[PDB]
């Protein structure tokens, strides 16, 4: 049973109960916990250990939230205990698709098969779910004015996400985008992630500008609320909580949902439940494993219970591309024009005919060197000219072992001598049967 949460939907720039036709409002918190690994991953998926989440769950009541924030999961991993567990205390998830290792690098930007096949398994382990209200497509990818570039390789993931559950059998969740929030960026980033003819379902903002007992005007609120009124989507801030003063007040949470602030945006998510030597957390876990209730605690869930935003239906709401941003050398640099959707058989082929593959610091000087031989624009990715190689949708081992191959017929030996002198290079035999 899923009954205390039916699914959430978007209309316009609000997010609607699909049953009651009323306004959700977000009133949430991160809950992710970290390590500081072959056999095991480097993230902790909580949400795949009943033991951990139905802990963690009379206490998320407690606060009174009505969702999480999950950065990673291990789609491998059932997840329907947890689920179904938040589910019957009207608990949703907003859930990033991507994990530390398997990110779009915002300093060597890629969309490719490999990133592209982690958001299908994690869209494909997480969306029978009715309280999934929403997937992340990237969060903080660029993040200042040396790395725009790296935006339409995200954009052309929400496309691309957006597509797959298009095509697939599930609920069309919705699927957005996580930004940090730097000055000299951030009127763009907004504008680029609903521009054109690819937009972000939702924008989620990483909000920290309000600490201790500021106020709307002098936090940045007031002119944060000006700038996205009449912004597209829905509009939330996808982290809060500075911690400049302790214990945290969270007296920004009577201004996210007064009625200046509840007109445009659809609220917001604490950062975080789990208190991890960062001073974020709301909770401690001690070493018997039991929850320590942090001074915190009272702060959000006093806050959060006298919260009453009030909405509009969606029934009384009811009742032309966006521009692109001008591109100006080192102020904003992403391209209009995006990368293609990764082609995982186009890829696959390259797995099947090439004399010389390679399996998966070595790569950075590999590429250095194959690349002063051979030419490696068919593997070159630009968001900045919008000029995308290709075979720059494969992966890197993939790309790298184009290249050898590419190396290996100029040489022309024929000899079953592939000309790089590594461990992990190999003859294809498959190269020698009759993409
Ligand atoms: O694409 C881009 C990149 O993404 C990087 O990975 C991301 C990774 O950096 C991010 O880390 C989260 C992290 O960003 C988030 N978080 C929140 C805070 C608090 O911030 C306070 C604060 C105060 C003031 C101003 C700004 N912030 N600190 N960390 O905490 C979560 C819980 O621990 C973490 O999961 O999780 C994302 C979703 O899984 C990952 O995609 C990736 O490693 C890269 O290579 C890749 O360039």
């Amino acid at each position: 049973s899923f009954e205390k949460t039916p699914a959430i939907k978007i209309v316009g720039n609000k997010f609607f109960d699909s049953e009651s036709g009323e306004q959700f409002f977000i009133k949430g918190i991160a809950y992710q916990l970290q390590r500081s690994g072959a056999f095991e991953t480097s993230y902790i998926d909580a949400l795949a250990d009943p033991k951990i989440c139905l802990r963690d769950i009379p206490f998320l009541k407690m606060l009174g939230v009505n969702t999480l924030r999950v950065y990673a999961i291990d789609p491998t991993k059932s997840h329907d205990i947890c689920m179904e567990a938040l589910s019957a205390e009207g608990m949703y998830v907003l859930l990033d698709l991507s994990e530390p290792d398997i990110s779009i690098n915002r300093e060597n930007p890629s969309w490719d098969v490999h990133i592209f096949e982690r958001y299908k398994s994690v869209i494909d382990a997480m969306s029978s779910f009715p309280n999934l209200l929403g997937y992340f497509a990237g969060n903080e990818v660029t993040n200042d004015h040396t790395n725009t570039f790296a935006s339409p390789f995200v954009k052309a993931a929400i496309r691309d996400a957006k597509e797959y559950i298009s095509h697939s059998n599930h609920r069309k969740i919705p699927v957005g985008y996580s930004t940090n929030d730097d000055a000299m960026t951030r009127d763009n980033l907004a504008r680029y992630f609903v521009c054109g003819d690819v937009k972000a379902d939702f924008y989620g903002i990483n909000m920290y500008e309000w600490c201790g007992y500021s106020t709307y005007g002098t936090s940045g609120y007031r002119e944060r609320t000006k700038e996205f009124e009449g912004y597209p989507i829905p509009v939330f801030f996808s982290e809060f909580g500075c911690n400049l003063v302790r214990p945290r007040p969270f007296t920004e949470v009577s201004a996210l949902y007064g009625n200046k602030m509840s007109s445009v945006w659809s609220g917001g998510l604490a950062y975080m439940y789990f208190e991890e030597e960062n001073e974020y957390g709301v909770v401690k876990i001690n070493d018997n494993d039991g929850v320590d209730i942090l001074p915190d605690f009272k702060n959000l869930k006093k806050e959060f219970a006298k919260a009453d935003p009030k909405g509009i239906t969606e029934e009384e709401y009811l009742t032309e591309s966006v521009e692109c941003p001008h591109i100006a050398v080192g102020v904003w640099e992403a391209n209009e024009k995006l990368p293609e959707t990764p082609d995982r058989s186009k890829c696959a082929c390259l797995d099947e005919i090439l004399p010389c593959e390679i399996v998966p610091g070595k790569y950075e000087e590999y590429f250095s060197y194959l690349c002063s031989k051979v030419d490696c624009s068919d593997i070159l990715a630009n968001g900045k000219t919008g000029e995308y190689g290709e075979f720059s949708d494969c992966s890197v081992e993939q790309k790298l072992s184009l290249q050898l191959s590419k190396l290996y017929c100029k040489i022309g030996a024929n000899d079953r001598h592939c000309p790089l002198n590594d461990k992990n290079v190999y003859f294809n035999l498959e190269s020698l049967q009759p993409c």
